[PDB]
């Protein structure tokens, strides 16, 4: 016998429920969630170091244990531990929390992954006089359908962000091969340029002579003389006769690259870049 | 079978499956789940090994519409637990299958449903179980809710969408335009919009013996005003070319249109086209 | 009338209930629920001849459960249609939604959130007479205050549409077009552009004035006047003023509050200064 | 005395449940939050312009309400009033809805805050002859955990993008007082640049003389002498005798900005500027 | 009480709802008990007098997590939420002002201590009405939203400007070729990692000394690169010079050298920012 009374209704009979509406003429089912009940696990006060240890709790059953929360008081300090086991033997800690002298203190939920979980709960070096320890569980998952009109309101964790602004990076960078050792003249392939602004050219190998013409293609699909910038004497132009340089474009526009070797003698040639947005 | 749970009694002496609740325990609620937090234990019989489970098909349609499932297994040797579906009752499609370590609770996914029935089949491996339970959990239906707006929830981008903890961004888009197709006579042709282009590159080609080509953008008023471009060969800056096989690179920032007009032409066609980027 | 094989539990003192024993010694109950949005009633398995269809009565939202959305299955043997529908008198009724039922294939609805007062499922079936038929029908209603707590950042997904190679599609320029003077008959400061983070600024001089003067000012944090250089479209002329009209200025106005296009002086008509801020 | 029958477990039980899982030998009992119930408020007919007055509601009680939300459907137009008040005697609209002919018509979720809440129907200018308003009222808030492991989809609203693209402010601006009515030789105050690229510097006073020097500070915080480009002419220079002038500066890659007065006679002399990024 | 429950077919009593077109199921309405309310008192107060709950355990069957109050009064006070670790002192955790004829509800309150109450303290004119509610709740369902269905998001007001995302694109990062070399090498490599903009500071001791500017493009050989000294805005792929300070473009760069090829006479540090 609780102090709680079930109601009646109109015709006497009882239900675990409460009025509403003006007239009090409706009934509801107050509910929680398991999540919100609790068991005692003890409140049987330790001596100085002297250890709590629930039996292994499996979590395999009619109600498929997901998650285990811990509230600890004790008059003195000790430390409760949340613990977890495949074979209800040897455990391993999964959370760990100071319970101070005089504090109610709570864990986290903790989602357990192993088949058997527990409290372990180790007094500090002062004898208790008051100790009680509360275990909540949970299980399953809800589907939920937040209101289509009704946006959520968002914001970024802090180190996401610098003054106010989150932190992007809008430059994006690929490698591209026009020739790898060529040995003879060609165009080599063409450089997609798919939104990019700028590109750094490298021409290197044993090649005693050679000459590379720099061009693009826009939406004709005919070659189109562009200009570099030689990196070391800014020199601009539309070919070079040389090698172990890198000249700059600006490719905004393009639709395609093409470093073609025109002609080449006595070793061969790489032509290689970077492309940038 | 009575388990060692009790209802407790009223003050009038009538049981309930409640608990007693504010400080003088005289308030009661309802402990409950949604049936996504209860399980059926499917089998505990011990495989051979290589042998298989097979649950019987379990048909989603009925007073409760089943619309996902979620697995547990246990085992003291490996094998494997595959979560199926069939339209037929009678061909099996693997919708997820999890690997079930010697000793290890091993759980799958939700997995949402689609075909009328769904089953759990689990395969040994290559040694004899002594020890193996399989549970399966169901859930159904759809609550609406309104989230309490008071603080906003903190969101975060997949580390495949970062880089150096910064979102990547594309900044650029890209379009072509037709200005002249092939043109045989004068005209302004089309006007591109520029809606916040910054560059643009023109080509101009064809069979044209001679022609013309003026530069013009339009800004606030609609009258036409002549702008100049860089030749890409040569770096010569101009406000018209007498010349074809050849592209002129604008900046076009602040203007609302850009013209291209044929002055005049001769002997063939002419085509003016180009990429604005932003 | 109706005996399944679900067996309620017992407690201590021999007491059946709808509930599930928890916790290691199984000393706990708990009531297994569902939101009613999980249940379904089987509306129909009688077998449809080739073309025929199934109506189900108009359906009250109205009563003690006020319905505000319906999901419908369908399974049949043989393909055909399957229309959500709404009437506001329960006799003309509208297409909510309507979706194709393959033969064998279990087809759902999306969830339809309801506006008139009553609601049907219509089923047609296509030219192949069915032998076996099902259509079930789930209802939800009412809505649930929460408050979302994340003890970890709540992970975003981009649709593709929204992405291009994995990065997210974003416009960082802004345009905005600004008068300073339309139609001036005399000389003024006009109305000062506010810079707000605007990087270019293009401006236009044109009207019937025969003769006018027009002064390129910014102001910074003092709000003092300071001369600005613009460039010319036609010819790349730099000046912080001109004499002309039928021209447009380029200015660089990083940092800037205000720019101003002063008219210094004008006669024999009117003159407009318009431009557009590029960001 | 209603259709429905409540089914019987495998010993003959009766229970407020629906079987599932393949052999029908599992139990739920189906449930709706009571946001879900409505009770009828009336079904009668108005003459026209005559009003419907729902008796105060007290929210107070032992099911705390806190929102209401209303149906009205009639065969003519009329105006469904939601309205509060403190005391159940003076009553204040919070929200009105027009209620067309023939069309069954919704509030929102209305959030209460006063004590009393009711619903007042007024009909327009023509008699109902069928007339139905309906009411459901809500209570309490639950705790959720998301599920930390899957991505939430999500799409922009069309006020957020442009062309498919999210609008986003890269520019950040700020102002900086360098020099305020400065009447000695200084340094002055240094700008931390934090990514800013361009500077903007006005130089303003009553000084007969001053000369103010441009510096930067990189890693070492060695002063560099910077130059600066002047708005009016186009002058380049590391520094100025003048004042009424402005100098923009490229700061990309130094730490902080200097703007050092090395000498003034005859008056104050103010610094400050605008750095973008 | 003036409700009715309902009897089934059977004539069976049940705390439901019927529903569907023929009223031919049955649902059980429910309310999560944060919405169900206790009233802790009506009693009048006389002016200044103050009600104070009796301390209430959160500890218990039902593990209470957090608490909401609603106060009317016809005259003026102040409702306190208090907690307390020992039942005996009482912290204040949130303090609401009552009007008079006017309904007033705290927020949610998240319990942290053991024990909880409310303390009602009225102003300066004795009460004639008054009531105090109480709610709790309890628990947390793990949910998961909009499983098959696109979701809006609005973001916090200090992330916006005129509609627009606040982003910062640019990132700094300092680099060290060179510290108090004494001797020619080539120093640590900058990696560009997409830095458009490098500035580089030539300083110390040394009497004599020559740094070379170079990039690493795709072949991995060295490259002369050339910067612009931010004095005379001098352009160069070496100096000879210190206490000056050189900017380059390094976009499209996979590395940055800055070498020091001789020194005499002391100490060189050669130290830079790179830019996006």
């Amino acid at each position: 016998k609780y102090q709680y009374e079930f109601p009646l209704d109109k015709a006497g009979k009882a239900g675990a429920v409460k009025p509403y509406r003006g007239g009090k003429n409706d009934f509801v089912t107050p509910v929680s969630n398991l999540s919100g009940v609790a068991e005692i696990l003890t409140n049987a006060a330790l001596k100085a170091t002297e250890a709590y240890s629930q039996l292994g709790q499996d979590r395999l059953g009619a109600v498929l244990i997901s998650k285990v929360k811990g509230w600890a008081y004790a008059d003195r300090e000790g430390t409760l531990f949340i613990e977890e086991s495949d074979n209800n033997n040897v455990w391993t800690t999964t959370a760990a929390v100071n319970v101070a002298a005089g504090v109610l203190t709570a864990t986290d939920w903790v989602y357990l992954s192993k088949r058997y979980y527990r409290f372990r709960y180790v007094n500090g070096n002062l004898q208790q006089s008051e100790f009680v320890l509360y275990q909540s569980v949970g299980a399953g998952e809800m589907d939920v359908r937040v209101n289509e009109k009704t946006p959520l309101q968002i914001d970024f964790a802090e180190n996401q962000t610098h003054d106010g602004r989150l932190k992007v990076e809008a430059r994006k960078t690929f490698d591209f091969v026009f020739h790898e050792n060529a040995e003879s003249a060609s165009e080599g392939a063409a450089l997609p340029v798919d939104g990019a602004a700028h590109l750094l050219v490298e021409v290197y190998g044993t090649a005693e002579m050679s000459e590379v013409k720099f061009w693009g293609k826009s939406v004709s699909g005919q070659k189109l003389p562009i200009r570099g910038v030689k990196t070391d004497d800014a020199t601009t132009a539309s070919s070079t006769l040389g090698k172990a340089e890198a000249w700059a474009f600006d490719i905004k526009g393009f639709k395609e690259i093409i470093m073609e070797i025109i002609s080449i003698t006595g070793g061969t040639l790489s032509v290689k870049g970077t492309a940038v947005s």
